[PDB]
């Protein structure tokens, strides 16, 4: 099974009970409540896009502890928020600018320094990405597209200066959902 907490070395918290629980705070506190609506607005956008966006951020926030290292060692996901917002500047490029906001906001979700380094297999579980595939329903690539790490660190300190509160309209439902399915589950 794909796991999201191990903390020994066994499956505490799979990946198919972290998104589901935390996907109902993200519909059930804010999108059944016309967070939509406040989404439409900051991101310029329409609001079924809106809706289908916050939903998609939320599956796509924990991508990059689908790692085969992370889920072969059993022991920890650090840098796994680095991982995860460079699968979702490749899933959600074609969103646009709106898109890139997303991915920064995924970025920013465990930042605890304010300088990761390229792992040797990028690969990411196929086992995981099934379950993505039946939750949001886009394609996602296998391996993790290492973009250089520093044409993503300029355009995310661009976005942070310009558009930080379309940033923190994903980032704060992301990081609220995060930690009550890691509450319920753990």
């Amino acid at each position: 099974m794909v796991c999201t907490f191990f903390e020994n070395k066994v499956c505490v918290e799979t990946m198919e009970d972290h998104i589901r629980k935390g996907l109902e705070i993200i519909e059930g506190l804010y999108l059944r409540r016309g967070y939509g609506h406040f989404l439409s607005k900051i991101l310029n956008i329409d609001v079924k896009l809106a809706e289908e966006l916050l939903k998609k951020a939320y599956i796509f926030h924990d991508i990059g502890k689908c790692l085969e290292e992370f889920q072969q060692r059993r022991e920890k996901f650090r840098f796994h928020e680095v991982y995860s917002a460079l699968v979702a500047r490749e899933v959600f490029k074609k969103y646009g600018d709106i898109g890139g906001v997303v991915s920064v906001a995924i970025l920013l979700h465990h930042h605890n320094w304010i300088s990761p380094k390229r792992p040797r297999n990028l690969k990411l579980c196929n086992e995981c990405l099934s379950i993505i595939k039946k939750l949001s329903g886009e394609k996602i690539p296998e391996e993790i597209p290492w973009r250089n790490w520093i044409e993503f660190t300029e355009e995310a300190e661009e976005i942070m200066r310009t558009n930080l509160r379309g940033v923190y309209s994903i980032l704060l439902p992301l990081v609220v959902a995060d930690n009550y399915a890691a509450a319920v589950n753990r």
